[PDB]
């Protein structure tokens, strides 16, 4: 990975040493980024739901994750199971009993560092991963990113500034993740997201990361060409909350 400092280079150590799992995977690959350009076809507003028990910024919440995912299940365009331990409290088990109790499709959202952790994606059931620019070297990236390919996934790759934009498109991205939050300090630029989003040519399928109010920024974001949405608090928090920000 790149040499980085604080919470951030501590979750990337962690995660060089994550051992892998063995599992059999049940179900075929079940492409997120195609659902997603099908919503927009069918005019639904696509909204990745995201389980995450816990946060490096506050988020603290108990649920249980089966019942967060069938609801979730009936409105969400795909599912994002946070399994990172120290700072997220998620877990393995948790996206292999969630990837077996759904039928669409799945992001395993950690930091994913080696190609074990693919395999560790694959064989738990989820569809894809993501990639962060800000913690892989260009040469990681572009090999992780064939990797996962070759599995049949199309991991998300994601985005802070302009020379992650740059890089991602330099290794051949077609499924972008926009995140408002900076991963280091945590700090939030919804300016800059938008001015990235304005930034990414339209056969890119692109997801942004939204929270604070939704709905008015769903609205405009969509406007902007941006195809799907990712939301964590405010969902974990109140999980019927996603059937107003897709209908009324
Ligand atoms: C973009 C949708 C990538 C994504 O879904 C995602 C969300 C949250 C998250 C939290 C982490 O902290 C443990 C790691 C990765 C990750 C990826």
């Amino acid at each position: 990975p790149r040499y980085l400092k604080g919470w951030l280079e501590d979750v990337v150590q962690l995660s060089l040493r994550r051992p892998s799992v063995r599992a059999s995977r049940q179900r075929p690959i079940i492409s997120l980024n195609e659902r997603i350009l099908e919503f927009n076809k069918r005019n639904i507003t696509a909204i990745i739901a995201t389980y995450m028990r816990k946060s490096p910024w506050g988020l603290d919440v108990e649920r249980d994750p089966i019942e967060y995912a069938k609801f979730m299940e009936r409105y969400a365009v795909g599912l994002s199971i946070c399994t990172e331990e120290k700072y997220a409290n998620g877990s393995y088990e948790t996206l292999r009993k969630i990837a077996s109790s759904v039928s669409i499709p799945i992001l395993m959202a950690d930091f994913i560092v080696k190609e074990s952790q693919i395999d560790d994606a694959y064989n738990l059931g989820a569809d894809t991963v993501p990639l962060i620019v800000k913690i892989l070297t260009e040469r990681e990236l572009e090999s992780l990113l064939e990797y996962a390919r070759s599995y049949g996934m199309e991991p998300i790759i994601k985005i802070n500034d302009e020379n992650d934009l740059d890089i991602a498109l330099r290794i051949g991205a077609r499924f972008i993740g926009i995140c408002s939050r900076d991963w280091e300090t945590l700090e939030i630029n919804k300016e800059n997201q938008r001015k990235l989003i304005s930034m990414i040519p339209s056969n890119v399928v692109k997801v942004a990361s939204t929270g604070i109010s939704e709905r008015n920024e769903i609205e405009e974001l969509r406007k902007l060409g941006v195809n799907a949405f990712s939301i964590i608090s405010s969902l974990m928090r109140n999980p019927e909350k996603i059937k107003e920000l897709i209908e009324g």
